[PDB]
């Protein structure tokens, strides 16, 4: 099945998921000079005060922190969005080295990692329905650079020892995703896709301009995770990022000049 290795990585995914060569694939390179400032865009509204995290899971590709999305507890609104999008999970993509790991790039620059906060449009009732709609999902993407520690990440880092291998889960309650947000909510936005199979073209991407900083020790802990299950040959979970895809007939819009 799909992964990030030599024989099953991003260049192979199109054989099982032909939409991999579609017209609105993600990630993309964000050319900051050709993105268009759009004054019709509203400020984002990030309402995470009542977020209820449940669990953390190693799914063999990344790790996901899952939320209770059965009520409007943590929602994204505004910006380019019409309606209310509920937080269902977040996860990261990261590199084997500090100079790679992000999915989106900015003027071809790669960051050490990228955080995806995944939200679905409540008009569609559940996540599985939402992914089948062109406006089903809103993903808030946040770059990570290596520098000072991010205190709000540490609880995640702490628990990774409990989910080293594929299929392991752990209780992960009372985590506050606000502690992963940078100061500014200035963003770029474009229509795109999931960055992993099934690569569905259901995402309004909102990529924040300002990265967060995490420490060398924090990223190193991500790199100790395993793609494999317990008792299978150890393969470190690193470089779990899809490279930039062609923009095709899309314009990236900026909320800021």
């Amino acid at each position: 099945h799909w992964g990030y290795g030599k024989h099953n990585g991003p260049e192979h995914w199109h054989k099982d998921f032909p939409i991999a060569k579609g017209e609105r694939q993600s990630p993309v390179d964000i050319d900051t000079h050709t993105a268009k400032y759009d004054p019709s865009l509203k400020p984002l509204s990030v309402s995470y005060d009542q977020a209820t995290s449940l669990r953390i899971l190693n799914n063999g590709h990344a790790f996901n922190v899952e939320f209770d999305d059965s009520q409007d507890k943590a929602v994204l609104k505004g910006g380019p969005l019409d309606g209310t999008y509920r937080l269902i999970q977040f996860h990261f993509h990261w590199g084997s080295l500090d100079g790679q790991g992000s999915e989106h790039t900015v003027d071809k620059k790669k960051y050490a990692a990228e955080l995806h906060l995944v939200h679905w449009n409540t008009k569609y009732g559940d996540f599985g329905k939402a992914v089948q709609q062109p406006d089903g999902l809103a993903v808030l993407g946040i770059f990570l650079k290596v520098g000072s520690a991010k205190p709000g990440l540490q609880k995640v880092v702490d628990v990774l020892d409990s989910i080293k291998t594929k299929g392991k889960s752990a209780d992960f309650t009372n985590f506050d995703p606000r502690g992963l947000l940078p100061e500014s909510l200035d963003y770029w936005t474009y229509p795109g896709s999931l960055t992993t199979p099934p690569l569905l073209e259901c995402v309004t991407w909102i990529v924040l301009k300002e990265p967060i900083s995490v420490s060398s020790e924090q990223v190193l802990k991500f790199r100790k995770l395993n793609f494999n299950g317990e008792g299978e040959p150890e393969e470190l979970m690193v470089d779990n990022w899809r490279p930039a895809q062609p923009l095709k007939n899309r314009q990236i819009k900026a909320s800021f000049k």
